């Protein structure tokens, strides 16, 4: 009654798994928690699991050591494989975003970009979340510090949003797409007994969730409100990782 | 000496003054306060102590006439002109604005038009008061229930305006213009003795500021605070035309 295969079935059927992106989130998660590297044996047990084969994995690895995203040692015959020094400080700067208890009902603002930046957006700090919804003028989320004293910062009235704005924000806030990953997670009822089925299922539900919360806009989601999808999806997959816990690999 | 030669060159010098222009809030001011029509001999007597021909207010008064601003009768060898019932009720509707004790700190607020709406702004009422700051967004003046719902509603944050916006306001709030006028203002110094001077100084002053105050933005005047010029040039005009009193048009 394997939950693994269904799960990758539905996954797929959303958006096609990218291997070597299955393998950043899995190497990410491991040396968040002290497993800084993963053999190749142990790595390659987890991409078969998955139904994939070990071919795959190490084309994948070849993508990812080229573009620097991964590290390579062979001790012996061994082979360990890590995220890059790179990759690993890119990985702590969303830990927040991907593990953390989320924005909740967070404020939205407005900003206007002066006329003589064409690209505003550019010019407006990582630290800063930024939906455009006119050329000039676009709904933010985070420090109000950030914002730049030649930038129009304008604060919500007690009128909800216009259905143009609600149009953005919906699809920006991926409202359909946490409603659609919280509805293929509700088929999860039982954690499996093996350690490697444990591992696997959670790099599974964990890589579905960052490929998410990365694509969508806190911007956007601050101005949905508590009633927005992303409350209950983060809620579901902070449950699962809980109940199939941390797993060392062997 | 005299004070309405120097104001009437003053006045010129900023912006031509147009006499039809003139005549209609001469006509609307008296009509304010009683005087339902003014005699031809009276009109043309206001017409010379300002400088101009009685020519030229012939020429006004048909250019009025067939415009349908002015209504004429002639009760013998006299002529009476008043404003026509559509300009009465236009000028009524401005009333408040031109005599009234102003806005204040009246609030502003920040509108976004849908992308759908080009010519957004013509779909605001005559109660919102609107300055464009961008193609889709305007700052807004007025009853915020009168805001269409499909218009993105945002108010103003602790932060200031930034420059860019505080050239718009400045400029479609006439800060300068204000400025202007009121130090223009400044040189009327003793009230005249005549009822035609003092009846044809109210007239320059009421006329200077009425064009300047239905030109300015209410919303970019918002936008300005309280220590905008609109403000004391509403004060000085307001206590001129209280020291130089209300005139009927005896003459």
């Amino acid at each position: 009654s394997d939950p693994i295969r269904p799960l990758v079935e539905a996954l797929n059927a959303e958006a096609p798994l990218k291997l070597w992106s299955v393998l950043v989130t899995c190497l990410g998660d491991v040396s968040r928690d002290g497993v800084i590297e993963v053999s190749g044996v142990a790595l390659s047990s987890f991409v078969e699991r998955m139904g994939l084969q070990p071919q795959a994995m190490r084309v994948a690895l070849h993508r990812l050591k080229r573009d620097g995203w991964v590290e390579s040692r062979r001790l012996g015959r061994v082979g360990f494989h890590r995220l890059s020094d790179s990759a690993l400080t890119q990985t702590r700067a969303v830990a927040g975003r991907i593990y953390g208890p989320g924005a909740g009902p967070a404020p939205w603002h407005l900003a206007g970009m002066p006329p003589d930046a064409p690209d505003g957006l550019s010019l407006l700090p990582d630290t800063l979340s930024a939906t455009p919804i006119s050329r000039r003028f676009a709904l933010i989320c985070g420090p109000l510090e950030d914002v730049p004293e030649d930038w129009l910062l304008t604060a919500p009235s007690g009128r909800g949003l216009p259905v143009w704005v609600q149009d953005v924000v919906v699809e920006a806030g991926c409202e359909a797409e946490f409603k659609a990953l919280e509805r293929t997670l509700a088929q999860i009822d039982k954690v499996p007994d093996t350690r490697l089925e444990r591992f696997t299922l959670r790099v599974l539900v964990l890589h579905a969730w960052r490929r998410l919360i990365l694509r969508s806009s806190p911007a956007a989601e601050a101005a949905l409100g508590g009633a927005r999808a992303e409350i209950s999806c983060r809620a579901r997959v902070h449950q699962l990782l809980d109940q199939l816990g941390s797993v060392e690999p062997d």
